[PDB]
């Protein structure tokens, strides 16, 4: 079962989206290259932010889209392609609104489930790539779900949600070395403390 080789973290480009909720990815990302000491720097050739490093013996790339979210294929696509890397070998972290904040999930293939990230990734490169799906909360209405993903959480809930992707960062290690059934049952084991 392939190692994962490259790690996707989606979200909105600028500031003012960089607390939101549809920016769960980017934080993952974020917060694991800055665990390893892997330097994100832009990478406009891809559309995004990228990396490489060593992640617990293994040759990790890191991106971040820069495309805004509903774009994020202009990024992953043409840079999994680049670097020859198979769906199989990468892992994209999403905010995922079916899951509370606190929950949070490994899955391998399926389709987009409505995210909008996901929708413009499946069908270049097909489903079969790993998700870490960050639970967000669903603000209970289909009208309110826009405001919800576009919007800060409140702090109980940001703690939820930083819980779960602290506990997941401490996976990544099965995950690159190949682990991919181990890092599941691991990852989708936890409840907040």
């Amino acid at each position: 079962m392939s190692n994962i080789s490259l790690i996707v973290g989606l979200g909105n480009p600028g500031s003012e989206y960089a607390q939101t909720r549809h920016n769960a990815g980017f934080w993952f990302v974020e917060q694991l290259a800055d665990k390893y000491g892997i330097t994100l720097k832009n990478d406009p050739k891809f559309h995004g932010i990228s990396g490489r490093g060593n992640i617990e013996g293994h040759d990790v790339r890191l991106l971040l889209p820069m495309t805004y979210m509903n774009r994020s294929g202009q990024s992953v696509v043409p840079f999994s392609k680049f670097y020859q890397i198979a769906p199989e070998a990468i892992l994209i972290a999403h905010d995922e609104l079916d899951m509370n904040p606190g929950v949070i999930r490994l899955k391998t293939g399926g389709g987009h489930g409505g995210h909008n990230g996901l929708r413009d990734i499946v069908p270049h490169i097909g489903p079969n790539f790993h998700r870490l799906r960050i639970g967000i909360g669903h603000p209970g209405s289909k009208e309110r779900v826009s405001g919800h993903v576009l919007g800060k959480a409140p702090s109980n809930e940001q703690s939820l949600m930083d819980g779960a992707i602290d506990h997941a960062l401490s996976k990544v290690k099965l995950l690159v070395q190949g682990q991919v059934p181990q890092a599941m049952n691991q990852i989708n084991a936890y409840k907040p403390a």
